[PDB]
């Protein structure tokens, strides 16, 4: 089977990262996705680095399998075509600044009149409501205002961005989530709804410990770096060559670790005998640990620590991560349009998950046939 | 009150990854019955910090879920648990792979207990692959996925992202996977097995990190706060606290130079284009901060917004949740007296109240539920 959304029509006006990441998932799991791109260069990601064979890897990664037609909604003929699309469509998705779609003549209220069964999915930095709805909201801006920058990095170091476009991506997955939720709900109600996702809201929901601690203690930010707030030794540690993470969450495990490091004297040491004590005295404990670790390469410790049954792992680069046998076992690296790119992490039995997939479309590639299809 | 009204979720998930997914279902109308081990309950009940008796960690991600204790090794309970499954729409668990099977509940067995049942599992590496039975806390996943290596200032050691990203990713993927299967079932009239890996989930969030590698063979990238293709597009210090300036074209750069009284930079051959500003970003940043350090951040936010250049303060979590925008989006709700994050999925026509039912004490619904499902 080609997925649970096979037979759905998505009219996709999304661009950049936040919107298209969400719609890619719908396409991954069966839905027909027609990318409506504006005149000019089209979707902004066609002009994004990096490039392979003159073609943006950025566009390809998050638009593979999506058809492409250039439409100009300022033109009445094109507008007529777009409306015919909407009448056949289940989902209209866009991540323009709030108000953009309304000014082209497509408020949520007008959309309902066009198609009562149409799901309207919106994604933006702050959502379509609130005092900050019209404010600029790049991923970096959202990361800054959400608190995640100040929660991130070594405690004495300056605040730093998460190593990826977290706000955009959170918005994307919640966009996809909201859409499917609406599709399920529509099934009984027989009416569409407006899914309105904010990148800012999305990022707030990923704060976890940063917010919990504040609500209870009044301290903010936390800034814990690599170490766990409530367990120790549970942190990133250096070795002779390269760092590893040791996650030692209880007394039984601490004893095992000490055995493997030949630090058995620390097990009943009054500084380290219980977990709460090890958390309290984590710094001095780490000094003991890294002094022993520095005498052997990481690969030696991975063997010795794992042997005694303590959770441990190397710090890998993206390159190393995608080359792991596990990645290939999970089909998380696919080939689409002859390009290697990340796969679909949502695995559902009875749904095909091909390693080879249809590639991304060139600009207005399907424009001729699509214009014919929806002209009337 | 939401699209999932009328659904029954049997929830055996614990810690963060699994419950984050089911909390979303509960938020949007599903009846979620949390099945906890007798005595200890969900591990998060004994996670700090504590407020008025309850664990904040538990309450944040389990508010509105009913609580029953059951021992699936005990026959009387296993029988009640089975009656639950025959009426359930979804069974969710985030144990280690094989655990649910060893208790007598393979996907195969589950299928013939209730052919319509959606079985959903979240784990460190999924239920398939050579690393399926490997230890996989959030920190281990971040380390092995490449995200730690991508995170932090360029010449600084690798660092975890400031949250449990792997668990949360798997969480939302678990939720979205469940609801996808539910839509599918509405035509197929049959259940399916949703199988999410925190590792797969995290890899899908690598973005520019993985693209750049595929393109150039270099890895990691480590760019810190700086955009790879636009300048000045970075975090900058002021007299008191940092801000971010996100200036992506020449028109904006001219406007920004006006606000900072650095008009001489506009036609400077080092900064005349975006490509040149990226090449010479370091020295450009030095010029910018020398000016910025003369005024407090509030002053600069005003001056730079005035000329239409995207700018923002770096805020603590404390300041973020107090913004009027947060209140406008109902992202800080109260459940059982405790302030906590709201639901980012806003759907028109679906209720989104500020006051929600609080977390359940252990076995709180146990007597009434065990009656309800004894047969």
């Amino acid at each position: 089977s080609k997925g649970p959304f096979e037979g759905l029509l998505v009219i996709d006006m999304t661009h950049v990262l936040n919107g298209p990441f969400g719609t890619q998932l719908l396409c991954n799991m069966g839905a027909r996705v027609i990318k409506v791109e504006p005149p000019g260069h089209g979707d902004d990601t066609r002009t994004f680095g990096p490039y392979v064979d003159g073609q943006s890897l950025y566009y390809s990664f998050i638009n593979h399998g999506k058809e492409s037609v250039v439409l100009d909604l300022k033109n009445d003929h094109d507008k007529s075509i777009f409306i015919n699309m909407l009448k056949q469509a289940d989902v209209l998705a866009e991540n323009f600044r709030p108000g953009t779609m309304e000014k082209l003549g497509f408020s949520w209220e007008t959309l309902q009149e066009i198609n009562p069964r149409l799901i309207y999915a919106s994604s933006s930095g702050f959502g379509h409501t609130g005092p900050l709805k019209d404010a600029p909201a790049y991923d970096t801006i959202i990361q800054a205002m959400s608190g995640i920058m100040m929660e991130t990095g070594y405690p004495d170091a300056p605040p730093v961005r998460v190593g990826t476009s977290l706000a955009d991506l959170c918005g994307g997955v919640y966009l996809f989530s909201g859409i499917v939720s609406a599709l399920y709900g529509r099934e009984k109600s027989q009416r569409g709804a407006h899914v309105d996702i904010a990148m800012f809201d999305a990022t707030l929901s990923f704060l976890e410990h940063g917010l919990m601690a504040y609500i209870a203690t009044g301290k903010s930010p936390q800034r814990l770096g690599n170490r766990h707030p409530y367990m120790a030794p549970f942190d990133v540690f250096n070795t002779q060559d390269k760092p590893i993470t040791i996650c030692c969450g209880n007394d039984k495990l601490f004893s095992a670790l000490c055995q493997a490091l030949e630090l058995t004297e620390l097990v009943n040491d009054p500084r380290f005998s219980s977990n709460i004590l090890r958390v309290q005295n984590q710094a001095i404990l780490k000094q003991y640990i890294e002094r022993t670790l520095k005498t052997q390469a990481a690969e030696v410790w991975l063997a010795r620590i794992h042997e005694v049954g303590v959770p441990v792992a190397p710090l890998l680069s993206v390159a190393e991560a995608i080359k792991l046998p596990q990645t290939q076992a999970r089909n998380m690296l696919i080939e689409a349009g002859g390009i290697m790119m990340p796969g679909n992490p949502i695995k559902i039995s009875g749904c095909a998950d091909p390693h080879v997939m249809p590639g991304a479309a060139t600009l207005d590639q399907h424009g001729e046939q699509i214009r014919q299809e929806f002209s009337s």
